């Protein structure tokens, strides 16, 4: 149970974005139904009044929280991967449009899940903005908590993988469009019951065996990290 508070750009806090530049749901409940329209941008997908300006090569940081800003972030039990996708805003997230910019699942060296590292990062994880066409975009950050993912929601609706999905309105201003955006995947649609990483038992299968759900990260993506960029408590 977690939500996005806002974003930072190049280490500068853009301010509370909830219902402003983040298409925020009313609470931190998970989405579990893989075939639901809620998989696109969570349960209250609508245009919100602002879009955060960035240029290609900037670092865009999403900041999550549980109940209040810079708290426990997400329950430790919720081990699982983190991804970020991008789609042009004209799609409203429909169709075959979401392109993966970032994936982190399990880190063998550190013996930590992406979620574990997100808590240590005070909720903060980043992507470098790609050299796509200037315009308006949706950035879809997705945490998959696997603590009940040994079951499928479609079979047992009280269990299943949990998706914590947040879409940010981002306007890319300066970019040379040297890596135009490729074909993407649909949400809902990309994840199905048979997709690797949707059903998995974190308690008996080694975490070194986990494979996150495709798609693979686009070759044009400029990477990203799970790491604190700014101190919220210094506001
Ligand atoms: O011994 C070795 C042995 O291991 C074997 O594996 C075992 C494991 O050992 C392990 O025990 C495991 O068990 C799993 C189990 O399968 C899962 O079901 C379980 O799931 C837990 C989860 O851990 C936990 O985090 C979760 O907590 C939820 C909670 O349910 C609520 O949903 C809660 O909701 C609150 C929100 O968080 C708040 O934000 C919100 O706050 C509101 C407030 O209410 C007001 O509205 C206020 O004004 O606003 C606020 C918002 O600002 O309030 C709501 C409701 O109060 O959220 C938390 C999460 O944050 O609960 C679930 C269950 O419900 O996890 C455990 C593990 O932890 O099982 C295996 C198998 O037995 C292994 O098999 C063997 O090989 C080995 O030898
Ligand atoms: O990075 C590309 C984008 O930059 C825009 O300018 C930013 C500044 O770079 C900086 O982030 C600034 O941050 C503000 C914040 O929005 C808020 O006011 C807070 O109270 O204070 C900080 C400063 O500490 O915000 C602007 C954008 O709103 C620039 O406007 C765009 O043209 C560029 O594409
Ligand atoms: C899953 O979402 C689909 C798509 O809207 C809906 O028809 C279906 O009833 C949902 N399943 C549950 C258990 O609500
Ligand atoms: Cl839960
Ligand atoms: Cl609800
Ligand atoms: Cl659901
Ligand atoms: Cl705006
Ligand atoms: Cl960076
Ligand atoms: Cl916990
Ligand atoms: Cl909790
Ligand atoms: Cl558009
Ligand atoms: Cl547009
Ligand atoms: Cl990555
Ligand atoms: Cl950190
Ligand atoms: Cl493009
Ligand atoms: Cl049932
Ligand atoms: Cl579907
Ligand atoms: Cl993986
Ligand atoms: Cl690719
Ligand atoms: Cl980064
Ligand atoms: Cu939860």
């Amino acid at each position: 149970h977690t939500l996005v508070w806002g974003v930072w750009v190049n280490g500068v806090d853009q301010g509370d974005g909830r219902n402003i530049y983040i298409r925020s749901p009313p609470n931190n409940n998970p989405v579990k139904n893989l075939t639901s329209p809620d998989m696109t941008c969570n349960v209250d997908n609508r245009v919100v009044p602002k879009s955060v300006p960035v240029n290609a090569g900037d670092t865009l940081t999403f900041e999550w929280y549980h109940n209040t800003r810079d708290d426990d972030i997400i329950a430790s039990s919720h081990h699982g991967p983190i991804a970020v996708y991008i789609a042009p805003a004209a799609s409203n997230g429909q169709g075959n449009v979401w392109v993966k910019l970032f994936e982190d699942a399990y880190n063998v060296t550190n013996s930590t899940w992406a979620v574990d590292r997100l808590i240590t990062a005070h909720g903060q994880h980043s992507v470098v903005v790609p050299h796509v066409a200037p315009g308006d975009y949706l950035f879809r950050a997705e945490i998959i908590a696997l603590h009940e993912a040994d079951s499928l929601y479609s079979q047992n609706p009280i269990r299943g993988a949990q998706f914590y999905i947040s879409c940010a309105q981002i306007t890319i201003n300066s970019s040379d469009d040297s890596t135009p955006l490729p074909a993407g995947v649909p949400f809902p649609g990309a994840y199905t019951d048979s997709t690797p990483g949707i059903q998995f038992n974190i308690y008996t299968t080694p975490a070194t065996s986990y494979v996150a759900p495709p798609p693979s990260v686009w070759s044009g993506a400029l990477g990203g990290s799970i790491a604190q960029v700014g101190d919220a408590s210094l506001e």
